[PDB]
């Protein structure tokens, strides 16, 4: 009703006029937890991550179903009260497209949200795991896994493909839903809260967030700033709508606790005043 949202408003000007994100921001960085990430740093692991300060922990990491090496930088986040996981990944390398499909197979997810770009900055800080319009069907090497385009709708700003998964063994095939939101910056914000919600809407109209399917596969280039801004607006308007009460949401305090899943999750105040700003705004609908 309007008093929860003029609440939640008013919030929010109190916060931004004071300009107090970068301090609660800074409560949450030094407050978040700390696993151990041994897996992550075994020597064999070297070329499986992008980079070396960003690590799964070993607790919540997703393990493969193969018996070579069931490596990869994903962890898997599960919000109780939410009802709701998500798989959070680093954009792929070269070498581990294979993997990642192979991940989103065995997690029978139905969706795959990416946040980045394929090159940042000047470089690849994301392989192209996906095919394009001139050589619609890809094979994955030694993960016996066959992907092809069935459709792409390039939008302003994001584009939604529909692929077609396939189990090269077994024939079964799948629709897998491709969420690319093309303009969002490193280090950055989305363009404005209204593509951001209507980018995630989309998302959830199409049945991917759904306990039906495994969990949704979230990436951007580490797997934690727009990853972790995307996630915890959704969980957020989540909790809104299932509380008796939404502006008891206590947004520090939902992202610590996602924290404990995977480090880093939002690296910026400005991505923490966006993701309120979002949810504030999301809420109305
Ligand atoms: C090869 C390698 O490991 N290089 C390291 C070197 C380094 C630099 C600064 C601090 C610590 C380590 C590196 O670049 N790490 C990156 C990792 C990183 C890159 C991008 C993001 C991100 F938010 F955009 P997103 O998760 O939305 O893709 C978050 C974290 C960094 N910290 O900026
Ligand atoms: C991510 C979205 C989080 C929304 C949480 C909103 C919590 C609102 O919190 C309320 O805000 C009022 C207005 O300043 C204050 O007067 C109340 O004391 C405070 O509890």
């Amino acid at each position: 009703h309007h008093h929860h949202h003029h609440e939640m408003e008013k919030e929010f000007e109190q916060i931004d006029k004071s300009g107090s994100w970068a301090a609660i921001y800074q409560d949450i960085r030094h407050e978040a937890s700390d696993f151990p990430c041994r897996v992550a740093k075994l020597p064999k692991n070297k070329n499986r991550n992008r980079y070396r300060d960003v690590s799964p922990f070993d607790h919540s990491r997703i393990k493969l179903h193969q018996e070579d090496n069931d490596y990869i930088n994903a962890s898997l986040i599960k919000m109780e009260e939410a009802q709701r996981s998500y798989i959070l990944t680093q954009g792929p390398l070269p070498n581990t497209c294979g993997h990642f499909w192979e991940m989103v197979w065995e997690q029978k997810s139905r969706g795959v949200v990416m946040l980045n770009r394929v090159m940042e900055k000047g470089s690849l800080k994301c392989a192209q795991y996906w095919p394009q319009k001139e050589e619609k069907e890809m094979i994955f090497e030694d993960t016996n896994l066959k992907l092809t385009l069935i459709s792409e709708d390039i939008k302003s700003y994001y584009t939604v493909r529909q692929l077609e998964l396939e189990n090269l063994t077994t024939q079964e095939t799948r629709e897998i839903l491709h969420f690319h939101y093309t303009t969002w910056p490193d280090f950055g914000v989305p363009e404005s809260p209204a593509s951001f919600l209507n980018f995630l809407f989309k998302v959830r109209e199409s049945g991917s967030l759904s306990p039906e399917h495994g969990p949704v596969v979230v990436h951007c280039s580490a797997g934690i700033g727009r990853s972790g801004t995307f996630c915890l607006a959704d969980t957020c308007l989540l909790l809104m709508d299932k509380r008796k009460d939404p502006s008891s949401v206590d947004i520090k305090k939902v992202l610590l606790e996602m924290r404990k899943f995977r480090m880093g999750l939002i690296q910026t105040a400005d991505q923490l005043r966006f993701s309120y700003l979002a949810v504030i705004e999301g809420a109305k609908f």
